[PDB]
């Protein structure tokens, strides 16, 4: 049995590789390997052909917040007529997660089926590693040890394995889960802690607070005194009344120091302030890490950062020079589009000769929280250490079907960031229904430079909550030279 | 009698912009005259406007009540259970909660005027006394009894329009959009008149809370409905409507309407089809609301549609005298009629002259499911430009393939000169479609092309998204006639 050889190795099909991989071979006529570990979702390994998005990861996660949203349907109805056994309404765990996992199996046939279809697009099961500059080896297990499965000769490699949840080391923590457990989740949990205050914790406790049985109760802990760290302050502090108002705890300054299971076989959680909980279940949602450690990096030399990611140029390129990484692994900002576009630009620039990086600013993304962020570009604490005059105008407007629905809490919230210095548009945030559409188009206008007035002089679609966007032309207050005040001196 | 800088005939969506702006931003003495002070009959339209009364904001509100026939439905897909046969829709509680929320715009706009210096309200129906004179009588008929006569250096005319009824036998059985909005019970099968917005709407509203056993159906006169709209979004909001249970006429026009004596309404179609029904709303257009203003006494010009003629700066043929928003028979929208007023305002009491852009304006239709759009469609284009391409992508969301409604396919189409990629239009079907669309508006002020779109990376997992992602075109226009190869 013979190596095989190529122009490309990519070891990991996933969002970032897949664009690669598919973009080399159909649109350059190159030869492509593409390696990953399972051909689809779940048990052992989660992430599979397609990658964490797609198995375990926004598309997943996605389809369950929308089914959690409808436990605010329902009860939101009565406000405009709807009448109905309020009794008899159960919400169906089982059922949603079987058509999560139907639909999230279809996307790997299909992927399945694009391989074996698609000239010099070829996929190999197993786990890819390191072994020399020009030979990427796949064995049957991630121990370097296990059987050699193929060797794949590559004048080029990318390194596109993504990232993994980092659990911390406490006394018990063989019984907490993470995300990849969640779900699979054979039942709701009646009780549940989330650790974290990123979106992955959020998001994760209002899908559970949608579905919990009777007498259930989601509480999220974070170990700092504000959720989302990096997102607007006041969208920060909004997004947490608006999930206690749907009844969630979310315990602040708290940190688990130990798990410990009950005779009954519920878990016990002491805190670090000696406080105690009782759950079902501890989801542990405190980040995410780059998948190195399996690549054999040390056989070759690639770099990594201190902070562990695989060091990478502005075009993607290690210190090897044939081996380039994009996507999570390079511990950066950790979205599929970006993967996908750094994906485009690395294969453009290395197969097309038509060079190009990508942009890593003014960015666009989204929190699907119940209810959601979108955002894209600066916060204003970080543009006032950067220009001398900042300005921020915001709006903060309960929509009218609220007015009538009973969810009076669910403000939606609007804010532009500017250099006041001539009115380029540094930042938007929003918070509210629609949120995370609306943002989208935003991302345009910034990569166009939009100056506030650009915004103004645009007339508004009425009734909408977007429209407060393009009526907004005097500041609420300033940073001047760093100092927040309500009128320029 | 009394002395004012700006009298505004008509305290709607134009007429309240422009006499606020000229109080507070100008420090001018400004008179604001309605019929009404809160919404309903008689007169439906009030202080507010038409948009506040009787048009956008109740429509929303009702709309939204609308949709929830789909989400109790789709949630059976995410694994939502509770007893279907125990569901019914109460209109009344809608109408009671609508009226509510309504009322209290209406005492909002009661304090504003208390509040505010420089700006005051008056009730009754203004007209055109002389050139520098505002008349405020009890009726609408010019010979009740004058209760106010305000003096005005500059006169704005601002009275929007009113529902268009044709003249067939019978038409005194059929409503408007107005009466709609306070039918006291929901209409069992009712017929609705036209291919626009309004209709289209009204027809989602109907379906949803019509009681058991209940049928909606829409007529028009020619081939497809929402004429003036993308074309394949016209074709496929007429086979998403059809499948919620909505019966779709085309080519079919009412003759007649006559009295059945149970109550119901016999209509006799010109194609010799009938039809009977609870309900017949007419929904054919709105025409400007200029009869009552004595134009004749000051002689302020109309085109011959019926408009106020206005110049770009909404100045009649009279000197001081301003025609804005629906009167002038143009765009009829409320974003539109607000910033005509700021700008006039602008121009006549700032040293700031200032004309509307009516070009590139989003707008939305809140059918079930909704339509975003702003700037040309092809068609037109293909008019103005000798190269034009069309880039389309349209499929069912993934989350409508568990929900059910597989029917609901997600349209989104870019209209580009293809000879440096500038886009023109963009158009969309499906939710969200409305409050996509708004930053869209923004991005053809900075005459953005294709390649800003599709170079912008995306935000996963959104409808939006796919406005990034079109890289190739699906077709072109060329000289005006469509091909799919350049
Ligand atoms: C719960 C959750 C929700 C998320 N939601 C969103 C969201 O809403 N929006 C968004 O933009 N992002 C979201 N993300 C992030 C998104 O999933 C990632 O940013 C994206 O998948 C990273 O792409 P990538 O190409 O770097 O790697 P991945 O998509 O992770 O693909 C890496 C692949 O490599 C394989 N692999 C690993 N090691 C090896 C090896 N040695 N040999 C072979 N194959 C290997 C893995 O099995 C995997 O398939 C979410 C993530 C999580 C965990
Ligand atoms: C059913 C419906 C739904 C709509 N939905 C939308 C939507 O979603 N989005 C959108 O942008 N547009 C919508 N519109 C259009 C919008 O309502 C109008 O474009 C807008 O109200 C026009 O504003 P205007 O300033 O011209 O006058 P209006 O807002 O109509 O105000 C005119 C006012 O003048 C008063 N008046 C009339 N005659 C006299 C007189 N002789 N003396 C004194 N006062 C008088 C009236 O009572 C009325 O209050 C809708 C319209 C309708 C009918
Ligand atoms: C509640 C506010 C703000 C919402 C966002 N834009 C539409 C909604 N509103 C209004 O249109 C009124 C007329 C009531 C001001
Ligand atoms: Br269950
Ligand atoms: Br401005
Ligand atoms: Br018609
Ligand atoms: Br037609
Ligand atoms: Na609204």
């Amino acid at each position: 049995h013979m190596s095989k050889a190529f122009d490309l190795v990519v070891i990991g099909a996933g969002s970032g590789g897949l664009e690669a991989g598919w973009n080399a071979a159909t649109l350059y006529g190159k030869r492509v390997a593409v390696v990953d570990v399972q051909t689809s979702h779940g048990p052992p390994f989660y992430a599979a052909l397609g990658g964490t998005c797609v198995n375990v990861g926004c598309v997943p996660k996605k389809l369950m917040v929308t089914g959690a949203q409808y436990m605010d349907h329902l009860r939101e109805s009565a406000g405009f007529g709807w009448e109905f056994d309020g009794s008899s309404v159960k919400a169906n765990w089982k059922k949603l997660i079987a058509a999560k996992n139907e639909a999230v199996l279809d996307i790997n046939k299909s992927y399945e089926g694009m391989f074996n279809d698609t000239e010099g697009l070829d996929f190999f099961l197993g786990w890819g590693s390191l072994e020399s500059k020009n030979v990427v080896v796949v064995r049957e297990t991630a121990d370097p040890k296990s059987a050699v499965k193929e060797r794949l000769q590559a004048d080029h490699i990318l390194l596109a394995t993504g990232s993994w949840p980092q659990m911390p080391a406490i006394p018990g923590i063989e019984h907490c889960i993470s995300s990849n457990e969640a779900f699979y989740l054979p039942e709701p949990p009646r009780r549940v802690l989330t650790v974290g205050g990123g979106f992955i914790s959020v998001e994760f406790a209002g899908i559970f607070n949608a579905y919990k049985p009777p007498g259930g109760k989601v509480t999220l802990c974070y170990r700092n005194n504000l959720i989302l760290r990096g997102f607007d302050e006041t969208i920060r502090e909004e997004v947490t009344k608006q999930l206690t108002a749907n009844g969630i705890e979310i315990m602040t300054n708290e940190n688990p120091a130990k798990v410990s299971l009950n005779t009954d076989g519920s878990k016990h959680v002491t805190f670090e302030s000696g406080k105690t909980l009782d759950v079902d279940v501890v989801m542990m949602a405190i980040g995410r890490i780059p998948r190195t450690n399996d690549l054999q990096l040390g056989n070759v030399g690639v770099k990594l950062t201190p902070k562990g990611g695989v060091q990478v140029d502005e075009f993607s390129r290690t210190n090897v020079p044939n081996i380039y990484a994009i996507g999570d692994i390079t511990d950066r900002l950790m979205l599929t589009p970006v993967a996908i576009n750094e994906g485009a630009a690395l294969v453009d620039t290395v197969f097309g000769n038509k060079p190009r990086k990508t942009d890593h600013t003014r960015v666009a993304s989204a929190v699907f929280s119940i209810p959601p962020i979108g955002t894209c570009g600066l916060i204003e604490e970080v543009a006032a250490k950067e220009f001398e005059k900042v300005a921020v105008y915001m709006s903060s407007f309960t929509p009218l079907m609220h007015n009538i629905s009973g969810s009076k809490y669910k403000k939606f919230v609007a804010k532009i960031v500017t250099n006041h210095s001539d009115g380029t548009v540094l930042g938007v945030h929003l918070l509210g229904d629609g949120a995370p559409e609306i943002i989208q188009a935003v991302g345009v206008c910034l990569r166009l430079n939009a100056k506030i007035s650009d915004f103004y002089n645009t007339i508004g679609v009425h009734p909408t909550s977007a429209e407060e966007l393009c009526s907004m032309r005097t500041p609420s207050y300033y940073y001047v030279k760093g100092e927040k005040m309500e009128k320029l001196p």
